[PDB]
């Protein structure tokens, strides 16, 4: 598995709070160098992240990182990102709506943002760990076929954000059984090395959200 | 030196994690009401369930990482106000302030001011990250700017931030920039009775809790 | 009815695009003398009839707007002080047959507002002209799903026209009791104004309601 | 004098009626592929149904009243786009206008700009209202506030307004306002293929129309 071969599978990523439109455009110019997939950027930085290359591809994020945002809010997020440039949108479920078996609500919150983008990828942010150390594998499944029937691209493990943790290759596993090869699956947070990297693909991950590129890169 | 309901009437009681269910929020309006404190707070979609729960409700407005364009902030806001709640804790653009863009941030808190109408509106700074990576000065240009927009309260954190909560240098900054024209609300990190007058003594005058029985008993 | 009994059936009623702050003013103004229930604005005017009761209309007048730009907007103008909002749907949704999608639409105002009083324009007069009675009457009931509080007769700006006794009289009879009933659209005289209570009206909307309280 | 491809060229084919169904939509855009017309005008929950009938997509926003806060203009702009609308034909505040708030009126563009991206902006600024109820140098300030808040066209008319719609006169000071750098689109009352040439000869660069095939054969 190849250096350009790894890096095609990666979203580069700076969703920091604190960063500024020079830090994204530095992170653009080092997703260019290392030949990866995408930049993954917050929503008001894309302006920037577009601006910053010549045919840049751009992920967003949507009602990140806390999936706390009523749908509508979320979409019209989405679709001012989409606006501004986005290819793509990672948005975030409603956790607890997920904990209290409200699975209707997260296929309807996921289909809100469905229609919003229209021609955009969009990935579903399920919360992995969250979700199987609060419930179980079950809920997890189930979080998945929403994504599917809500008409997600992706299902992706983790925000990078939750306390429970990142991306574990049982998530993984079970996420891409769950799709099936239907949607893509992303793995996300705590991927800091090659061997990491490689795991979480072996398991069935399509597209990793890494924010220490090079390092993971350095390592193979 | 306050009693148990005194200090209990300057905390907005708070849940606020993406795990919370309708559930936890009823449980966390039951024990604000037994504990006699000023407000809950809760997130932007839990605000209809814990308005109905029979409490006045404080709810956030681009939470936690400030990361979202001024107008979906404010779209945001108008929803909560408008169903039921009486404050808004927005957070700022961090990364605007630090490259010391203070029109727009003043601009994102004018957008939401305008959203919520007469409502309380509280602007979180996240001054332990501006303490942080800039300066006590670029803190108190945050605030005057809060207050620019018409803001009322400028608050401290998120909670959520690596770079912690509450600090005391952060509050006497704070209360000195805004001269007691606006509220100054401590939060984040603050879980002893110890803790809480440290940040009135600051010139705090509310304090977002999370753990509030533990600082009462205190 | 006397005067005041009259007046207290009325929102009065000011939509022009060419209104200006001064106006509302004069509106409100108005409204008090005339010992009227409600001021009904547009969404920006609102602000300033609060600070000079007040209804505000959402989606208005074509009701094409996406569901969450009506319950943004309506939402704004009870955060800026509105106590009710008048929404209108989207009249080619509810002529399709997708009433599914109307009340959804209505139902997303709903959610927006909270405790504020909901009215839904159903655009009486298109429906009748371009449906039929039936479909008139599904469109009153997905009002009532979806928690709306008022079903309401017209814009006012419809070709198709304003409030008939008729449609009046459907809709009370169909969702009256339970949902008030607002007749709306043309309604210039004394006369017309009793035909619409007598019909089954529990409010109007008028603008020149100082001439239809002068013809009793 | 142009020939009928040439005129088609410049036409909005428009349905904007509140009664108008998916099906409407879907014979719009038919219509507009066999008459060659720059683009299809539609509301903004038809959009998506006019983007999927697969052979360019124009919205409106704030129509027709311009009584929404910028907020809302913003909004619904913002959706339009991100479903595949390419321009937005926003509706000022008619009423700030009048009152002389052209700041507002300023910061309202500016708003629905910041939400659309790379999207052609048209500025409607009700020219039949503005003449009627004001004068000509009203028009002519709100032109200049539709460039500065960085519009791409200023546009006559809703075709909703009781004043009227595009008139020669109207088109002729808005153009003149903006001197070639932003484009000029007459619309609302543009009945015969007379009409629509008299709006071209005073300097619009785009027309909407609703009949547009009876304005084409007229050639
Ligand atoms: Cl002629």
């Amino acid at each position: 598995p190849t250096r350009a071969q790894l890096a095609a599978f990666v979203d580069h990523t700076l969703l920091k709070p604190e960063a500024t439109a020079a830090d994204v455009a530095a992170l653009v110019t080092e997703a260019a160098e290392l030949g990866v997939y995408a930049v993954c950027v917050s929503p008001p930085m894309v302006p920037a992240a577009v601006q910053a290359g010549a045919g840049v591809r751009v992920a967003s994020v949507a009602g990140f990182p806390s999936g706390k945002h009523v749908s509508a809010v979320k979409a019209h997020e989405a679709a001012l990102a989409v606006a501004s440039g986005a290819a793509e949108i990672d948005m975030v479920i409603d956790v607890g709506a997920a904990l209290a078996g409200d699975l209707d609500g997260v296929r309807a919150d996921i289909a809100a943002v469905r229609g919003a983008v229209g021609g955009a990828v969009l990935k579903v942010i399920v919360e992995s760990s969250a979700l199987l150390a609060l419930a179980d594998e079950h809920t997890l499944v189930r979080v998945c076929r929403a994504a599917e029937d809500a008409g997600a691209d992706f299902v992706k493990t983790s925000t990078g954000f939750h306390p429970s943790g990142g991306a574990s290759v049982r998530a993984v596993a079970l996420m891409a059984e769950a799709v099936g090869g239907r949607l893509g699956v992303k793995a996300s947070g705590g991927i800091r090395t090659a061997a990491d990297a490689l795991a979480m693909l072996d398991a069935g991950a399509t597209r990793l959200g890494l924010s220490g590129t090079r390092a993971v890169l350095d390592g193979l």
